[PDB]
């Protein structure tokens, strides 16, 4: 299945939030309606805080990317809502063997305010 | 029930990383087997980072407690686990009664490296 | 927190399958725009079912309720979205002390078809 | 991302769910240390209920195949965790090419009692 791949509500403010946990250098990008308007950029395995960033959802159609030099990493994703209000989206991913998926990390939240 | 408390493997590196999303001061303590090993403080109305860093997680015992001035906010929690391997534990709350549940916010990740 | 409500979409079907881990009779009520539309009854402690019915959503406002002879249980719920698309509703409850929270469950999935 | 794999705690009885929601026949297999323990099979498109069975969870090695007519339907999966006690594990699985994502389910849920 496709992964990292988000429906937010539509013009509205979130969060996202990187990490790496990786010998390798990560790029994770947030694409908003298929135009990249974040792009964190690290390495460290011991949960590197590579930035954080609040963006406009625009329709809504959100997709987090991660790549090392180019080569895309295998994704896995999902989203979660508490008390039917607050929203969380996960992305892992893994750029090797060891099968951690923990390599680069996205996490977005929503709503803000 | 009782929210905010987690049960992680025991001697174990995780991030923990918290966040705002209000107009009065948010206080987020992180307990291992119950004792605070770190407080995260501050305001703000979009997604302020509050901090983020990476603790041992004692005999697995963590619990998550947030608070304005003193007075304990409701918290709202789950814990997913994502290939199998990659587990967020995620807490918001709500110091208030617009009942966004996003005032002060711990998202915890492991495993790290 | 306020657990076991969802908004769902709009007019849209759903499945909810309720089941019993108690040795109380729990009695499970859905909730479609404050209207009763199933009630699931019963107990044992091996994972009974209940029941599983699909359910058209109204407005999209959802409400689980769990009660033994008339007395509310502590109710705890979230809701979780895999591929972007597969939904998942779920609230489990405590009608006692023990704090396994799985006397009377409900898991509700959408979209059908 | 293996999708469909998880570990629960070892021998410890679990309570697993099937649905369809498609035209073909669907088989869904649940494994436990590799050993298929379960199998439910059919079609529906409206939540069809294939079955519910309680099993012993063996090791704690679990894993959930999905396939029509031999051949493996696309799986996506994940586990949460409320109130640090109930678990869910969800399967969804894609047999065609529209990623609905729901033409055959697997609910687990522990634990009982
Ligand atoms: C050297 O091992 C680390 O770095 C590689 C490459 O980034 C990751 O896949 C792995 O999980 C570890 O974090
Ligand atoms: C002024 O409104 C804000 O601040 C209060 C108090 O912190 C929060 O409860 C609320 O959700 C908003 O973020
Ligand atoms: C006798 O113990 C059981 O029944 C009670 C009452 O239903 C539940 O709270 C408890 O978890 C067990 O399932
Ligand atoms: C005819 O369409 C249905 O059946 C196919 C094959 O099972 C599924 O993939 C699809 O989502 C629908 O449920
Ligand atoms: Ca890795
Ligand atoms: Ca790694
Ligand atoms: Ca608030
Ligand atoms: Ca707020
Ligand atoms: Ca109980
Ligand atoms: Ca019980
Ligand atoms: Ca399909
Ligand atoms: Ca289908």
């Amino acid at each position: 299945a496709q992964q990292g791949v988000f429906t937010l509500p539509a013009n509205t403010s979130f969060g996202v939030t990187a990490f790496a946990n990786a010998a390798n250098t990560q790029t994770i990008q947030v694409l908003v309606d298929n135009v990249v308007k974040a792009t964190f950029t690290g390495s460290g395995t011991s949960d590197k805080l590579l930035g954080s960033q609040v963006l406009n959802s625009g329709s809504g159609a959100i997709k987090i990317q991660v790549s090392v030099n180019g080569k895309p990493s295998d994704l896995v994703s999902n989203q979660t809502i508490l008390a039917n209000k607050l929203n969380f989206a996960m992305v892992g991913s893994e750029d090797g063997t060891d099968n951690d998926y923990n390599d680069g990390i996205a996490v977005l939240n929503w709503p803000l305010g």
